[PDB]
């Protein structure tokens, strides 16, 4: 869930996921059009895709479990949706982490009409 998610990426990056994940580029945050501005943004574009490999999952509301093995994320075992959730949160954590050098502020709370392109998972 968001819960889980969001406190990821502040042991990752240093960084609050709100606000400074949550309205990034084209697809931080509400959203899912055009062509992703960066590195960062093209995390959250795989992120959205990962989460689209899994129809019948509740994401943003359904609580998983991870722990921490010196620096790495070992997600815990609970229902299938849970593991592949926590999956696709640990790659986003670990990409925004790779990225975090080109992270731009100029992108942040983008406009919609700047979102422009198509661009299939
Ligand atoms: C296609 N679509 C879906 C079709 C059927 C079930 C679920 C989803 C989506 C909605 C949502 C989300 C990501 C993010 C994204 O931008 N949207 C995608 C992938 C999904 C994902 O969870």
């Amino acid at each position: 869930s968001l819960l889980e998610f969001g406190k990821m990426i502040l042991e990752e990056t240093g960084k609050l996921a709100i606000p400074s994940y949550s309205s990034y580029g084209c697809y931080c945050g509400w959203g899912g059009k055009g062509t992703p501005k960066d590195a960062t943004d093209r995390c959250c574009f795989v992120h959205d895709c990962c989460y689209g490999n899994l129809p019948d999952c509740n994401p943003k509301s359904d609580r998983y479990k991870y722990k921490r093995v010196n620096g790495a994320i070992v997600c815990e075992k609970g229902t299938s949706c849970e593991n592949r959730i926590c999956e696709c949160d640990k790659a986003a954590a670990i990409c925004f982490r790779q990225n975090l050098n080109t992270y731009s502020k100029k992108y942040m709370l983008y406009p919609d009409f700047l979102c422009k392109g198509e661009l299939k998972c």
